């Protein structure tokens, strides 16, 4: 009862809102499931209790994964009880499932798992622009958490930048107050799909701002041990951009 | 070595400076200090190393006590050992101590520690100041060091003049509304170690738990970890209320996963 009541607090797994075809919509916050903190069987039921009384008919599902990696991935044995405790008419009765926010790690998970994964069936929508998810939900109908949603304001754009690797990326940097988000120009394949990755970085992650010269600039991240390497003709503008939303953010921590 | 080196990173005390009477400036920022997380003895010892080439010549100190509260405090054993671990000399030394944003909490460990603070109460040398400017005037043409993130609390502030802090004893004070912050600066002086001066208590975004509307004349706050919420009288309670918590839900849109 205590650790229960608590992920209904947290806002991982909620009903709001009805789709354009007349079905009661889900949202799944995966930044909010802890590996290793939260009890795996205690989000399956939560998950079910919450679905139980909709899953006899049709629903949807909207999978938010900004800023999703490591610390919030399903293990291998979490995943396939996923896919065994509901009962089969549950899977059966999802018309679609909205990915929001896929990026980088979501896409190697998906590899990684690809054997298993392979149920998900044209009801796999990926949102690779806010506004499309309107296609589908009207706007006021909408639920995305408000955290989701505040990464989209106040956005100073780069276009054209360049993300060096093994293999060359077109990108598009974008500087918010609180984060920094390289959007693929792109697209890639992620469950059978062309999608756009987005890859979000919290100010509270960026541990080095390098400005090499005029058109390039790396970024250390933590937890990575490989540095981000960009190229584009404003890279002494981008780098400004993220220094003072770094810094704004380091005069804002507890004592 | 790997834990005493990270006090240099942490900045707690720090030079940078000169005071008009031209002796170099000394700053200790008080809040980034923890009791019971860094070994006393290695902020005394990085102290000590710091000021080493210079306390044999006059010096001077600026406290800048933002923000602190008890789990920056000097227990009485360190606090008593910051009397005695000095050459002699090196106190004499101390032409002046600026007292920068003193606050309620400060004021209690102050009477509280009465008795080993005797030699501070009524000193020529303490220096209560107001505002950055007021320091900067005894600093080289107005040159003042204070840390970023002190200056920061100084700016876009949104100012409530005559408001009234209801308790056993009214007090007096203006409510400052900023982006990370609310202030609440008494209008009236009271006594810290012998000395009238104004006390400035800062309140994180992170740290106001919940607001409560009352009247259109007053509202409440309730901080982290104080158990008496604050509550306030002011014409204007409706606006301070909206303007707090809108800072209020800034911060909790940010926090991490
Ligand atoms: C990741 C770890 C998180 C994996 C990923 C992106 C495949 C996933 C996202 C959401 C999810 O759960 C939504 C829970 O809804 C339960 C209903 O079951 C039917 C379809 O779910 C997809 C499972 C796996
Ligand atoms: C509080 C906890 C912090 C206590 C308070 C406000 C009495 C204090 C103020 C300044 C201080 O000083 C650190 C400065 O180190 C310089 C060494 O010189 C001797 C005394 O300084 C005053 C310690 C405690």
């Amino acid at each position: 009862k205590e650790e229960f009541k608590a992920l209904k607090t947290l806002s991982i797994f909620y009903q709001a809102g009805t789709s354009k075809a007349g079905n009661p919509i889900f949202y799944y916050v995966a930044r909010r499931f802890k590996t290793g903190q939260i009890n795996g069987d205690l989000l399956i039921y939560h998950v079910l209790l919450t679905l139980k009384p909709y899953y006899a008919k049709p629903y949807e599902i909207v999978v938010d994964l900004t800023h999703t990696g490591p610390s919030n991935r399903f293990k291998t044995d979490f995943l396939s009880k996923w896919f065994v405790v509901f009962p089969g008419f549950a899977y059966d009765n999802v018309s679609a499932v909205y990915i929001y926010n896929c990026n980088s790690w979501v896409r190697e998970y998906t590899k990684y798992h690809e054997r298993l994964l392979t149920g998900l069936s044209k009801r796999l929508v990926f949102i690779d622009c806010p506004g499309k998810l309107a296609e589908h939900i009207e706007h006021e109908q909408q639920k995305l958490p408000a955290a989701t949603l505040a990464l989209e304001e106040d956005l100073k754009v780069f276009h054209n930048a360049l993300k060096l690797a093994h293999k060359d990326t077109k990108v598009s940097i974008k500087v918010g107050s609180t984060a920094v988000q390289v959007t693929s120009a792109e697209r890639t394949k992620v469950l059978g799909q062309s999608v756009f990755l987005n890859d979000i970085y919290y100010a509270s992650e960026i541990e080095e701002i390098c400005l090499v010269d005029e058109n390039q600039f790396t970024l250390t991240i933590a937890n990575q041990g490989t540095p981000l390497t960009f190229m584009h003709q404003e890279c002494e503008a981008i780098v400004q951009s993220i220094i003072h939303i770094r810094t704004r953010w380091e005069l804002s921590q507890p004592d």
